[PDB]
């Protein structure tokens, strides 16, 4: 079952990221613990529309995308990526990445439903690693 | 608007590609049609400096956000 | 039996050579088209008349004869030719090459008669040849520079011409038309040609590479 | 038996492609009639260099290359194509689209004789998406 | 008349022949003295510039086409 | 010190990287981290026309000698 | 059994590329000359190391290694190379060819041991080669003219240089040095190569011509 | 077996020609002491390539070409040349005398196989002869 | 005296010839020796315009009386 | 016997190319005039000495060698020329046509004596000719 973030925590965040900026490391603290539990594409696409300007969102979905192709690269050279399955029929496609899957565009329940919790940590780390080559980028 | 929206002659690019976003985002367009939109309206917007910034680029930019990062890069500091 | 080739064809391809010249790829498309079954000397030698004025008129003789010469050198070099026969009887003298022989001067019937096939395709190579040097010698690559308000399309539409039209070498076309999109094509598409990421290596890929990338203006 | 296009109407095809230019609709409806019928190599190498300057010529030498390697592509991926044949022995290489294969270079004659009618149509298709391409390209 | 014609102080050599052989053939001469009429007039006409090209000649030119060959060849490209 | 080398406004590209390669080799790195660190002392130093020539490169360049080739191919001759 | 180069031929050499560069034909002379006997990778490896500089070496390094992948594709497309063998046991890995196999890795003695008469001329010329790619590397005949003072043989000079030493094919070099010959060389020169009575078809000749009757002053 | 000359000897050569030049009387003998042993033609021909400037070595190849046709013609003209044989098999044709013979270009020991040493005195006396050509010509 | 004869500057060139070939031919030199040192005199007096005229010979003038039909076929009209 | 023309004749005849010059109806007539009797190439060449200048003598030697080296290719391409013989041992050399030939350097008699009349003849027309062209050249 989905549940999502509280609206109070992302407006501290966005508040934070609006004075300190997106390089302090107290803003990277914070988006690392709002980062803590495996979150969903939706829920990590929806956070970074809200705390980041058009700009740096544009940016960061940029290097999210290509985050997420090196690491279906480095899935397809390793068989037993906590994202795939033994059989091939489990290979993990980027738009079961990106939620672009059939039964998941606009639709978290089902995105939850479908999703395997090593594609979630993937996802997560991916967007984290998206976030600090933007941040890094921006100023 | 977004087709009336032009980088002023004192604007950064930054803030005139949120600017741009937003409002293309934000409009009537279909999914499908905001990106080339996008880049478009970088092409033929954007004072002639970045214009032909954008013009003599070595590589095909083939996103909004390549052609962001390639501005910011290689944009004359003033 | 002998059939003359149209008037009409004849006026229409001589007003071509009137208005595009003797050098225009579409002129020697146009002779390569008249020039598509085996002709008679009488039928070559009119044609040259009509379409040709007196001075090239002059000259393609020259140089007709001259490779004429040369087939009829490579022909007692091989008894194997095609105009040739096996016994030394049907060795075939310039008399009979360029319509001279007996039984031909002025006869196109008895011509059409007595020739061989073999002959007759030896022949129209031949005037075809001698129509290509002429048309070389009738009517410079390296005094062409980009004018600083020509684009870059007439530029290499300029250039690739004089280029082609020359005396180089087939082989040595490209790697010259290249070093002069390189020196040639002021300073700015130079630095956009030095500055390119990926090896260009054909005239078509840069010139593919600069429409791309060019200072819209 | 190779039969040649007529200077006359190749002719009449160049002062459109001069008056008009290369992508008006009337020069693109004046090129899809003359190619019409399935041409060798040597006819559409021909038009090609009549019709366009020397420039738009390498373009479109270029462009038809490519297409006619997607084309070969397309037919290693299914043994199935018009050009092919069942057996391995009729796969057709690239020499034999060009032109370029042996009893083929310079003679339209051989070109005719040992080329298939399904060879002759895909060369055609690609040189007319060649000619699409280089016009958009050009202006 | 064929006597009369001189290669005018601007006009190309091409054009030159083309008017001489011209006249020199549709006048009254016998058809075995054109030639040697046309060369003779290809010396003395075609302004001096010309003529000493055609004097310095290395080799010896007897024939009306081989003269405009070796003209062409080595003409004062202007 | 290696980490103290830039290129100056008139110096060449071969002059900065023998200087810049000597000064890393013979110094107190690991040998595991003299190939990075020569890579990124590239990408950084090396003045702002070279560093855009390198970072607008079309392939990926994860070699000295490779990032080397690829300048000495693409710089602006002057 | 190994025996080292002379220190002194390799001080000689080096103060040779030091003083004349890469690229000078004494240079290349001399590289040939300490390339005559079949050497070691051992023994070329640290050649270059003396010889060239670090940026230098890094880039022959690379060309080294994509002449001899070269090689040994070569190799595995014709199992009758004087360094493979005719069983597949013989067969040449790049390990073998780098020096790196076992056996030979800072070994000399065990190099020269293991190692093919074969293996060791390969190895040679592709270093050879290999030198010629970056001393072409590390340092345009279409922008060459002659100056307004300049003498002709200064220029001949040149343009020979620089079209010999760039991109061309080996066949393209003679007529494009003939055409520029006839579109540079300052209009005086350009009329005197114009108006030859004979035809010259050899920068020699073209040479010779106009030293012959070039204006003295 | 082929000894190549001392690029030493070369060196010193090379800067003879160029601070005394190529008429000087200590230059031709530097050359006639260089040119003593009988040489191949890749010997003969790499030096004059490396004393020699590009239009004197063009110069150069000229005239020794002319040479080496005059010897072929006195060849013909004579079958007792040391470079001839007696039968018509063992004519010696330019190819030979240019090394341009077959199991000759580029392969200097092949050279040194096939060569007779009066085709070696012949060509040597022949590049000798082209040398002085070429340096009363330059100055 | 032979060496001694120059072309006056506004002396014609079959006068100074004359003169020239004169003055060799009645002196002390061999009979072998007087066309080469007549052409060599030919080449350097006989005033700049007409060593000129004769170094740029597209031919090659290997005798007295060739060289005098040459310079008086192209000489300057004065 | 050989008899020498009279000084008085070539004396008149001077002045009438001083006075008159080399292209004047009548000098020509005169020339001819003296021209009757075959002469021995001492006498032509002493009377070209005599009423040529320098200039023109030397235009006069080179026109008569050419036209003597015509005379001798028409000998050579026919064995029945009146100076040749049946046998090839009386074929004229142009040694023998100047009178450069062995017994006849600077002696007239011996001239007269070796010489045929077909010989002297011929000698006498190239002279001929060869002072028309000399004359149609100087003016």
């Amino acid at each position: 079952a989905w549940t999502p973030l509280e609206p109070k925590l992302i407006t501290r965040l966005a508040d934070t990221v609006r004075t300190k900026g997106l390089r302090s490391p107290i803003t990277m603290a914070e988006v690392e613990a709002l980062m803590s539990s495996p979150l969903l594409p939706h829920d990590v696409t929806n956070l970074m529309r809200v705390i980041l300007g058009p700009a740096p969102y544009a940016l960061w979905m940029d290097a999210w995308g290509v985050q997420l192709q090196t690491v279906i690269a480095a899935a397809t050279r390793d068989p037993r990526h906590p994202a795939n399955g033994q059989g091939r029929g489990e290979r993990t496609n980027l738009n079961r990445l990106k939620g672009l899957a059939d039964g998941m565009v606009g639709n978290p329940q089902g995105q939850a439903a479908l999703l395997r919790p090593g594609e979630l940590v993937a996802i997560t780390a991916s967007a984290l690693q998206a976030f600090r080559e933007v941040a890094r980028l921006a100023e």
